[PDB]
DNA sequence: GTCGG
DNA sequence: GCTGATGCGC
DNA sequence: CCGACGGCGCATCAGC
């Protein structure tokens, strides 16, 4: 971290202005690969160039990394940081619900802070609302332990509504991570496949909103619902902060590759559906298919068990907790 | 901005 | 009223 | 040189 911090702080504040401000997502993509792979790098840059030789970091980066590293910063981000316009733009985008797009909006009608927002609640979408209203909660992590409890609540209602159902909550606290930033959880029930019901999410939704679990919707569909839960306040105890909360509803058929894929994590998923076509199968969220001689893709392979992918390609049963990589 | 056909 | 496009989060 | 860069569900907008 203090190995080359300085690098990476500068290179995700170059990403956040160019998707923020610019709206060039792919520039943004690119500084944040450049920042994870510097991130990892167990040494400390002494230049671009040797900053260069990782995938990832091209020319422009390594003059950026060369100007700081003989001035300590950088004459463009010092340049926009001072920039009115540029900097709310960019600092508005930190409510969820307001992108690039609604953040222009807003700083070219003169409101440019959390409070210019307060005063305009007519001006803001539900979903915009919500996030002003947890702006500061959003922003906090969340600590294993009341993941441990938030969970223990999703599958007890959960079972309580249908027996049958089946929940998992996956993401990095699958993997075992010591904090998560929200809960994703993936439900599928034995009546529900690809080819075969509107209320089997709603119902779910439904009962965690009767225990005052869900506090909150930001977007419901059939599929997917998208809210803010809390924990329970204990005895005379401080207030516990508001959560951001997915649930998706899988297709049975369909729920192993979910899981597998919302578990993550993002460089395991890239690792296994490489050895995937090696082996002459396709993965991806939803499916496993068999490729043929000439690439095209059969139909889907029966899916009953996470394994049951891994069996597939021939590899040994990995658990969450070492899918790192 | 970086990579690669 | 509807259909497709856009913004947004992830 | 120049296109790719996992996109998908839902809310809301643009246009008929
Ligand atoms: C993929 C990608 C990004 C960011 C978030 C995100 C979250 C979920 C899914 C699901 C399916 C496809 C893509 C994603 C993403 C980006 O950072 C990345 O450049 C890709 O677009
Ligand atoms: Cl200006
Ligand atoms: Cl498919
Ligand atoms: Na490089
Ligand atoms: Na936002």
């Amino acid at each position: 971290e203090t190995l080359n911090g300085g690098i990476t702080d500068m290179l995700t504040e170059l990403a956040n202005f160019e998707k923020n401000v610019s709206q060039a997502i792919h520039k943004y993509n690119a500084y944040r690969k450049a920042a994870s792979v510097i991130a990892k790098y167990p040494h400390k840059i002494k230049s671009g160039a040797e900053a260069k030789k990782l995938p990832g970091v091209g020319t422009k980066i390594a003059e950026k990394i060369d100007e700081f590293l003989a001035t300590g910063k950088l004459r463009k981000l010092e340049k926009i940081r001072q920039d009115d316009t540029s900097s709310s733009i960019n600092f508005l985008t930190r409510v969820s619900g307001i992108g690039p797009s609604a953040a222009r909006k807003f700083v070219d009608e003169g409101i440019k802070t959390l409070e210019d927002l307060r005063k305009n609640e007519d001006k803001l979408n539900h979903h915009q609302r919500i996030g002003l209203k947890y702006f500061g909660d959003f922003e906090k992590r969340i600590p294993r332990e009341e993941m441990l409890q938030m969970q223990d609540i999703v599958l007890n209602e959960v079972k309580k509504v249908d027996s049958e159902y089946i929940a998992t909550v996956c993401g990095s606290f699958r993997r075992g991570a010591e904090s998560s930033g929200d809960m994703d959880v993936l439900l599928t029930h034995p009546s529900f496949t690809s080819e075969s019901q509107p209320k089997l999410l709603h119902q779910v939704v439904e009962q965690l909103q009767k225990v005052h679990f869900i506090t909150d919707t930001l977007s419901k569909g059939e599929t997917k619902f998208m809210g803010v839960c809390q924990l329970p306040s204990k005895n005379d105890e401080k207030e516990y902060p508001h959560r951001r909360i997915d649930i998706r509803l899988i297709p049975k058929d369909q729920y192993y590759c979910g899981v597998l894929y919302f578990t993550g994590s993002d460089i395991f998923n890239k690792n296994m559906r490489a050895h995937a076509l090696e082996k002459g199968f396709t993965i991806n969220e939803y499916t496993i298919r068999p490729l043929g001689v000439t690439g095209v893709a059969g139909e889907p392979l029966p899916v009953d068990s996470e394994k049951d992918i891994f069996d597939y390609i021939q590899w040994k049963y990995r658990e969450p907790k070492d899918r790192s990589e």
